[PDB]
């Protein structure tokens, strides 16, 4: 089928921790990360980017699910300009999308990143998921304007979905979000490493990845991995099943990353919220 | 079968190089790395952790081979406390174990790590190995109390099995240990990257990895790799076969890691010790 | 069949950027990277290394395609001396070669690196390539004598084939080289991360990797990957097909690397040069 996706380049203040601390973010649609885009393999995506008039910077859009021309299709547009392009989603899986404007390092770091999920045309290529969660890793830099610190990889925090310990009520008592499932259910994690610089060695504490799909593609399946390496600008699908009640903690096992904020708690309870990990609750804000 | 495994959390001085330099380590059973735990797939592991009365810190245990609750099972216990939990080793392969107490970065860095090997229920899933060797990579930090240096990733050395150039008599004249095999033998390396922070690009100089199993799982088999990436908190099984007499040098090919201590020499000779890499000489201490 | 390979350890000045800046380099045959070596699976390689009399340092050779003894075969020879060894290429794919003399970190960093390509015995194992290109990533250091800076991972640029923005004329107008292909053609990238320290997260901007082969081995085939991690001292074979005219940008997606010069542009035009990416044009100099 054909789908219309319109997104705005919005420069606004967003919270980045549990105590309500804000920063001057560059965003898609006024939020970090950007909205989840979900299509089926083979779908035609008609995309539109509107750079808001009140922006002070040129912005662009790069989809990893797209096969196009970088020069003309991914070009930067001025504040008050509108850009359009069309692409088919040829390959199934999970894909990084982000702004590609100069310098990309700053545009990604300030929050211009998201995920596009491409469902396989064969609905039985992947085992049925009972829950779905989007987690995007990024480095937070204290000063959004300091490009030298970004080049020197001097980040302040490594975060999931734009928030320091966003999904960690165990470590941060002021956290208000966490992942939910029942024991026995298959939990599908759509993981993207936005970077711009760092690695992610993703591990579920007190559990194991039942299956891992590099770029989310069914052909690339790997089994019973304790950890998986997701490089900067890469994405993967990871499945998790708990045999018991309690919790797992999804972490970047490079410990200084985890200590700085990269920990997500998933609670396995018999009375789990039926709306959690389903419908439009896949990325928890 | 049911296997009883008991470990003590011991805070003691251990050597970290060949010149006899020591540091105040946190350990399992007073050694770095901790004891090798070996079971068969499907076994019931009854685990017990005793935190020694003379310890000054709380300690815990995290098995990557276990599927449990992080909150209750992997909880910190005080000195003079004893903790028990039971898990089944559901998946075959090679798994990282470590203390999971606060801060996890420091508990690992000070030496609280080890390996649990889970032999496949099907004894013919893996090709017959003639030698077996455990190698665990970790970063050594000059001051075990300086948590800022750990967060900044400012290690002094990258080491195998707790010692600077522990298995390299070629570079270090004070090194007494090395790996042994005969030409044509299949040498199985159980590799764990304990971290806490760094990645490992493992390569056998003058050799090639015959087979590589991500997380040690046979289903994930990879053929004839020159190098394999093991992330922090990850593990893999790697097979090596030399057609000639002489030596190979297993290195972390990120050369600043290798230069700082991450080189292990395997000698291929016809008069190789029949006890080497067998029984319980698999982790050479 | 048997092939003769002779290389000279040459210490001479070479350019490393588009503005013509030079540095005192250590090289094979007087160029960075060294010459492309190409054989077939099963071929016997009779290798010869000559260290030039005007050289100030000892040099050696390490082939990742060779299964030998590190002590005798990969030994360092003094200026004016000659080293000879013979090996078979037992495994097909793409392999890193470099000098392995002390300190190995400096010898690699100063330019003593290249690639040996081993074509599969089964000519059908890989789908037919219409274009072939060699890209070798390395770090450039401002002062080639500063071993401490190399040990601290303090590089100036992350480069492809020795040059800062060598294949990026869109970003840098003084760049005189770029990759060429037609739409629909299969472009095969033989990629090597020489390091000596850094990791690469290779992604084609506005494209996708059709197939990826770890170590270049057909048995390890991966499909439709947006990115692929190549550790230091590792190599991979990556296929790229563009459905349309325009451009793609092959980048190390760790943005600090890409911003420092790790971007290579491939132009997809209907009348692309028929000599490009074929014969001896595979490594553009
Ligand atoms: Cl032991
Ligand atoms: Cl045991
Ligand atoms: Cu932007
Ligand atoms: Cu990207
Ligand atoms: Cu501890
Ligand atoms: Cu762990
Ligand atoms: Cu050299
Ligand atoms: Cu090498």
């Amino acid at each position: 089928k054909t789908v219309q996706v319109t997104l705005h380049a919005v420069e606004t203040d967003v919270a980045y921790d549990n105590k309500g601390s804000t920063y001057r973010a560059w965003t898609f649609d006024g939020k970090v990360p950007g909205p989840v885009v979900r299509v089926t393999e083979g779908d035609t995506v008609e995309f539109t980017l509107i750079n808001d008039k009140n922006s002070k910077n040129s912005h662009s859009m790069d989809f990893h699910a797209a096969r196009l021309d970088v020069v003309e299709d991914f070009e930067s547009i001025k504040p008050g300009e509108t850009k359009k392009y069309t692409f088919t989603a040829d390959n199934p899986g999970v894909f990084f999308y982000h702004c590609g404007s100069d310098p990309m390092i700053q545009h990604i770091a300030r929050g211009m990143y998201g995920v596009i999920i491409v469902d396989p045309k064969d609905a039985n290529a992947l085992p049925k998921a009972d829950r779905e969660y989007v987690l995007i890793q990024a480095e937070h830099y204290e000063n959004p304007d300091d490009k030298t610190a970004m080049m020197q990889n001097k980040w302040s925090n490594v975060v999931f979905n734009g928030g320091v310990f966003k999904y960690d009520p165990v470590h941060d008592s002021e956290a208000t979000s966490w992942l939910q499932a029942k024991p026995g259910e298959r939990v599908r994690i759509y993981f993207v490493n936005a970077g711009p610089n760092e690695l992610s060695s993703l591990h579920p504490i007190a559990g194991i990845w039942d299956r891992v799909y590099p770029s989310g593609n069914p052909k690339n399946v790997q089994y019973a991995l304790q950890s998986y390496l997701i490089g900067a600008g890469d994405a993967a699908t990871l499945d998790l099943i708990s045999p018991v009640e309690g919790a797992n903690a999804i972490v970047d096992h490079s410990m200084r990353h985890a200590h700085s904020g990269a920990i997500a708690v998933i609670m396995f309870t018999n009375d789990a919220d039926p709306e959690a990990g389903r419908g439009e609750n896949i990325l928890i804000r």
